[PDB]
């Protein structure tokens, strides 16, 4: 069994996350739609890769039962490739305010300084976004249902884009909902996060989460389909982590031949004095 | 061979065809989209009826090669059935229009007093939107080609319908441009609608278009086998009347429980003194 005090901290994950996370998407609204020669030759190639690993297509079910589907253009070379990125950065945005809101609602959280509050959500919410966005990953169809909203691959190839291998790998554990927000836990009190300025507080909580799981696991999954599941979770994590620096560059190269990062995105993932002064939004929104 | 006058009537609608009709409906612009208790509940369950008679999906084609497409939902109960009716409010304005200015170039129809010429519109407007409709329907895939933008029917029991069965019939007969501008004609001069005042002369100008037909048939169609397609087209223009009158009533239906039709759509479907009076629209597009 659990002790207690491990109980108690699943206990209290759990109501974080289902305060914060809203999984069918009904409050996600007012978001953008497509409409209805020397080095910037090896700019755009990069950047024509870096989108096409990201191709879904889009489906917006109406209450009533109406269906709008939007397909992408088949092509590659030109302003048309950018079409979901107004979309794309509301719908991260949305996920980003959703985690931060998790954040501050953790007990272990709330008490950090509030410049390490910073420097860990910009460490870890892309990585909390995915583990979020794995728990609505249907991996039969390749398809991400939020809500009223679909995202779903265009289209064995595929299992080539590190984030999406990670994706179909991480859905295959089956993991449970508490093996899901304490993987959030672990990622969000990451000690070696750029900025983090008490290593040991963090990584001491980082610690007592990583028990807890293995702990969990050990009580909760006798077959041996799970054998190694706390060790294969935890370099899941490692992974996801990479993943997350090869996105923040993608991004920036993204960004910088065609702007489309929102305001929060641009503090979280560092697009141009103290930390507090720099990050406006985030500190607002923990005080908050 | 044709006369000379026939020949000339001929070419004057085939003109006035070229100079009013969209066919990639390249200037069909700013439309609308579907947005992302006692005998009212009897006209309620007549209007459910009158809409899912007319169901089609919508397909849009960006120019950039994206592609939108909307399907309807099923019928429910409530107002999810009247979620494309602004959209094809916004549609027949703009065919109606263009079918206006047809009959505006045509010398035969500019002659007729304003009256006649608001009364023969009235009651012909429909029928050539449904014959310029027919000229962009594509029987195969059961989808009317819009330019960018596409109507398609969702699905045998679709010839129930006698729209559909209309579409499809026509389409069969593989007519020539100039027999769907005849087409046109022969209904736009009908003399038999409510108001007309002239009688004799729009019917005399009706039977020289339908004469024009008959000839052009005769001297351009293999002569046996084309015997009595001039038949069949009349027998088509018929049935497009009766289903003239038959979307009348339902569109009026539908309108007093869920108003959607645009300001030109209600002088033309006579959705409230004289006739100029009642018809500023159509009167100030006339001139
Ligand atoms: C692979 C991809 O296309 O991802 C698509 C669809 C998809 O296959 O799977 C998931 C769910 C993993 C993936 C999650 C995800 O992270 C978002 C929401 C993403 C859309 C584009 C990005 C990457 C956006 C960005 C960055 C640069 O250009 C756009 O940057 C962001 O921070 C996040 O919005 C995301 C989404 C929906
Ligand atoms: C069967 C049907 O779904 O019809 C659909 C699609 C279709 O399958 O076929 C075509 C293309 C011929 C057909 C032509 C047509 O006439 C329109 C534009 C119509 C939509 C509804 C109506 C009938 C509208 C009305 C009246 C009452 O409620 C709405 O009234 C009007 O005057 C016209 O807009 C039309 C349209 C697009």
């Amino acid at each position: 069994g659990l002790t207690e005090e491990q109980r108690m901290m699943i206990r209290e994950l759990m109501d974080a996350q289902m305060k914060t996370f809203d999984t069918t998407f009904s409050h996600f609204k007012n978001f953008r739609l497509p409409g209805v020669s020397r080095e910037e030759a090896a700019k755009w190639s990069q950047v024509r890769k870096d989108l096409c690993s990201l191709k879904v297509s889009l489906q917006l079910r109406g209450e009533d039962g109406s269906v709008w589907n939007y397909k992408p253009p088949a092509d590659s070379g030109g302003k048309e490739i950018f079409s979901l990125l107004p979309h794309m950065a509301d719908m991260s945005t949305y996920m980003f305010k959703g985690i931060i809101s998790f954040a501050k609602v953790i007990s272990y959280f709330r008490d950090l300084p509030i410049e390490d509050q910073i420097s860990l959500l910009k460490g870890a919410a892309f990585e909390l976004c995915q583990l979020r966005f794995n728990t609505v990953f249907n991996a039969e169809t390749g398809t991400w249902e939020c809500g009223r909203l679909s995202y779903c691959l265009e289209d064995q190839q595929l299992l080539l884009e590190p984030m999406l291998k990670f994706h179909y790998m991480l859905k295959k554990l089956q993991l449970h909902e508490e093996e899901y927000v304490l993987m959030q836990a672990i990622s969000l009190f990451s000690p070696d996060r750029p900025g983090v300025l008490q290593h040991r507080v963090v990584d001491q909580l980082q610690e007592q989460f990583a028990i807890t799981l293995k702990s969990y696991i050990e009580c909760n999954r006798p077959q041996p389909a799970h054998r190694f599941l706390f060790l294969k979770i935890m370099a899941m994590l490692t992974e996801l982590r990479s993943i997350n620096a090869q996105h923040t560059q993608r991004l920036l190269r993204i960004q910088d031949i065609h702007p489309f990062a929102t305001p929060l995105m641009q503090e979280l993932f560092g697009i141009t004095s103290s930390l507090t002064e720099r990050h406006k939004i985030l500190h607002r929104l923990l005080q908050e």
